[PDB]
């Protein structure tokens, strides 16, 4: 893209050369196009939609990786999921870090004790949790919710690929539609969503979008995963996990 003219090194003009992102230039005066690459890069635009919330900062939000004991979940799960605790205004809040393919914090998702979703960075269509974890593979579980897929990731010992859906049971069908191009590297997609009426219809939907052929359908004795696994059914979960 252009970001602004310069004097031309060459036919010697002065404001006949333009400067693009790619580092290179173009003089209309002599005509020659060279491909500054510094002066470039200092000009990237970044951020996101205005409005929205800023990245939290582990380092700058009293963060610690703990565990989730009233959830069944441990700290070496949290650990490497990317979900930790946050003590801001002397309050409670758990971090969803929403990571892309370089492991850079895209979006984050912050819930506090009763339960309230905030989020930051650039939330977008895709947001998969974990999602920046798994390289491809033979089956990939789909929970509902970032603490659903943590209680299939204890289960597994954290060793095989499990994903969470962004924006809950709703945008079940575009999270999945968005990642179509993503969830296809695997043979399998355990759409492991909340078993009842909203997230059964959920199912139904992204199941839609997903696909065909590779999908599959958990049922769970109790109302999600997490349900389960504070019920002894874990032995269900892995049932349905392989
Ligand atoms: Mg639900
Ligand atoms: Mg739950
Ligand atoms: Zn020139």
């Amino acid at each position: 893209v252009f970001l602004y003219h310069i004097p031309c090194d060459n036919c010697g003009s002065s404001d006949g050369n333009s400067l693009f992102s790619d580092g290179h230039t173009f003089c209309y005066v002599c005509e020659k196009w060279t491909a500054t690459k510094e002066r470039a890069s200092k000009r990237k635009p970044s951020g996101g939609k205005p409005g929205t919330y800023n990245v939290w900062n582990f380092g700058e939000s009293n963060g610690r990786y703990s565990a989730l004991t009233a959830r069944g979940i441990s700290k070496e799960t949290c650990q490497k999921a990317g979900y930790w605790i946050a003590k801001v205004d002397g309050v409670m809040y758990q971090v969803a870090d929403y990571r892309d393919q370089n492991g850079n914090i895209v979006s984050q998702k912050v819930r506090d004790k009763d339960k309230n979703f905030k989020t930051t960075g650039s939330h977008k269509s895709d947001a998969l949790f974990g999602k920046h974890l798994w390289n491809g593979g033979k089956k990939i579980v789909v929970t509902e919710g970032e603490i659903d897929m943590l209680t299939v990731m204890e289960l597994q010992d954290c060793k095989y690929p499990v994903v969470s859906l962004g924006h809950g049971a709703s945008a079940a069908k575009k999270t999945c539609a968005a990642n179509y191009e993503y969830f296809d590297q695997f043979e399998q997609i355990i759409l492991m969503f909340d078993m009842d009426e909203a997230g059964r219809k959920a199912v139904e939907e992204a199941a839609q979008v997903l696909p065909a052929g590779k999908v599959r359908v958990a049922v769970l004795p109790c109302k999600d995963a997490n349900e389960c696994h504070l019920n002894g059914h874990d032995r269900e979960i892995m049932e349905q996990v392989w």
